[PDB]
């Protein structure tokens, strides 16, 4: 995963976009940091991801009303998905701190990374839905 491409839309005051970039950067940050890190360090990293995720979700809540009825369904479903994904991520994080300095620690991290990476893929996916819904509204041929 890179931070997201920019397609044809102007992103200067694109909040959805800014926030998705935030949440994506935060996942990447955590990932590069994990394997060497004690719990004193990895719990806050995961806190950060949740914050960036809440920020994104409120931004989105505000944008729905401005986009066509036809599109609302998916945008909500794709929202659920990201709450779910974070659910999964916290699970694996509690398991890894439950299992520190044991042998099974590190498969517990491999499961954190797996879930963090779905979170970021699904963020990027939300972006696309939103963009497509805008393009519709702005009147794309
Ligand atoms: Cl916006
Ligand atoms: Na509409």
């Amino acid at each position: 995963i890179s931070p997201p491409p920019t397609a044809n839309l102007d992103r200067s005051n694109d909040k959805v976009y800014e926030n998705v970039t935030g949440l994506v950067k935060a996942v990447i940050e955590m990932s590069s940091k994990i394997q060497p890190a004690p719990p004193e360090e990895y719990v806050p990293m995961v806190k950060e991801v949740g914050l960036a995720l809440r920020t994104l979700l409120a931004t989105v809540d505000e944008t729905i009303p401005l986009l066509p009825a036809s599109t609302h369904r998916e945008i909500e479903m794709a929202q659920k998905l990201l709450n779910s994904d974070l659910g999964e991520l916290i699970n694996k994080m509690k398991l890894a701190q439950q299992y520190v300095m044991t042998s099974l620690q590190q498969e517990y991290k491999k499961q954190m990374l797996t879930a963090a990476h779905a979170l970021a893929v699904d963020a990027k996916n939300l972006l696309d839905v939103i963009d497509q819904a805008r393009l519709k509204m702005l009147g794309q041929t």
